[PDB]
């Protein structure tokens, strides 16, 4: 069993061994089960063949009880999944993307009044609080100023628990019930008319969604799925720190971004999402027997898809281990060579419905760091570990000497 070794190698567990064996897939005993791990753009296409792979019963329970909730969309298949997947997608169109980005820009500009007056600032902690406040307000979720940091911290505890053992895991195990109870009482009050809601906002839509059979969701399940909107928005803080880390370690692109328009911002945001580690792998079950790449996939066998490795596959990317935003200058867009938030199509599979929100928030945030403030990056540990899942520059990225422009 290599579950310990998985934990020790993190984002490199699959890549190391495909490189070693010179095969795009190998067999391994993980999580007590039998696994096929696989990597590469063609592997991803097989992984998103929804007649060969299912998600029901693929998500480990420890991950359900901390990061994501029990029996949510991640584990649904078939038309039941497509039905609920459209709910999420209705809340993440370009309209909502523009709105979340505008709100973030509004919050960054106000932050300047406080940041100028402070000595240092930890970008990760600022990001968490601003995203939580923005996510709740865009969602219609009441959020008192005094609970903002506490609710954002519970969201990050959930994110940071899925890939952990021991104390780091327990934080997520205790945050998830706090958050589900909070949101569930909102859902109940919304259904009673005791809390004002607004058609088209996330809280309202989750509270009143109807399934195929026309029932509403359990208040707890509505709470769970609303939390699967608020939590990932707060988790964008990881990407926003990696964005600033990129500018610092590759400052040649700061003037490249300054004098360029959104073309350069778009490319930069993409290379951040490609180059830096976030989601290591995805799980699924072979739902019926098949053969691919001279290997037999027996039914009920668990399979991992290597997201990190595919994003650094030299077959798909030139100098993949180097950070080069210029690789996106009017480049063919495939759906399986870059999969940091999944591959395929989001309405025909499990690909992330909030990719657009993730990118526009990143663009607005990047625009704020480049055009709106000057700052120093003082002596600090900027190391991020490929063994910590998720990963983050150790210090949270400290900024000092912040000044308006
Ligand atoms: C911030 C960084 C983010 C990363 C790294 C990320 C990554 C992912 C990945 C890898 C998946 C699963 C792909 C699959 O199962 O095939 C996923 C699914 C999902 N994401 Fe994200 N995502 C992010 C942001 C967001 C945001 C901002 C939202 C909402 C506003 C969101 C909502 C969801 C939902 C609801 C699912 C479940 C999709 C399904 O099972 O059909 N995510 N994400
Ligand atoms: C077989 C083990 C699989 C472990 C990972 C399963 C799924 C991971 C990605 C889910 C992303 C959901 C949206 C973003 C929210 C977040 O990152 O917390």
């Amino acid at each position: 069993d290599n579950s310990l070794t998985l934990l020790k190698e993190g984002y490199l567990f699959i890549k190391n061994r495909t490189e070693r064996y010179n095969s795009d897939l190998f067999q391994a005993r993980l999580l007590g089960k039998n696994f096929i791990c696989m990597t590469g753009a063609e592997a991803a296409k097989v992984f998103y063949d929804t007649d060969r792979f299912q998600r029901q019963n693929a998500l480990p329970k420890r991950v359900q009880k901390s990061g994501f909730g029990v029996n949510a969309i991640f584990g649904m298949d078939g038309s039941a999944h497509i039905h609920r997947k459209m709910l999420f997608l209705s809340l993440m169109t370009p309209p909502h993307q523009k709105r979340l980005a505008e709100l973030m820009t509004e919050e960054w500009k106000a932050a300047v009044t406080r940041w100028e007056k402070a000595d240092e600032v930890v970008l990760f902690e600022e990001a968490k609080e601003i995203l939580c406040r923005v996510a709740c307000y865009w969602a219609g979720v009441p959020l008192k100023e005094t609970e903002v940091k506490e609710r954002a911290d519970d969201f990050i505890d959930m994110v940071d628990a899925s890939g952990a053992v021991g104390p780091r895991h327990w934080k997520g195990r205790r945050a998830r019930p706090r958050a589900e109870e909070w949101i569930e009482v909102m859902i109940e009050d919304a259904r009673a008319g005791l809390l004002k809601t607004t058609s088209g906002t996330a809280l309202h839509e989750m509270a009143f969604h109807t399934q195929e059979d026309g029932s509403q969701l359990d208040s707890r399940m509505a709470a769970i799925e609303l939390i699967n909107v608020l939590r990932p928005i707060v988790a964008i803080s990881y990407f926003l720190v990696f964005s600033a880390l990129a500018l610092h370690e590759h400052p040649k692109y700061k003037e490249w971004l300054r004098s360029g328009n959104s073309r350069e911002r778009e490319m930069f945001v993409q290379e951040v999402r490609r180059y830096y580690p976030f989601i290591p792998f995805l799980g699924a079950l072979v739902k019926k027997d098949f053969v691919w790449n001279n290997c037999e996939f027996k039914k009920g066998t668990s399979v991992l898809l290597d997201l990190y490795g595919t994003n650094h596959d030299p077959r798909l990317w030139d100098h993949p281990d180097e950070f080069r935003p210029e690789r996106f200058a009017e480049r063919e867009e495939n759906l399986f060579d870059m999969i940091p938030q999944g591959g395929g199509h989001a309405e025909k599979g499990h690909r992330c419905p909030g990719e657009g929100i993730t990118i526009e928030v990143m663009k607005a945030s990047l625009d704020f760091l480049v055009h709106q403030i000057e700052y120093d990056v003082p002596e600090q540990s900027l190391h991020y570990s490929l063994a910590r899942m998720p990963s983050l520059p150790e210090s949270g990225f400290v900024m000092s000497g912040i000044r308006r422009k």
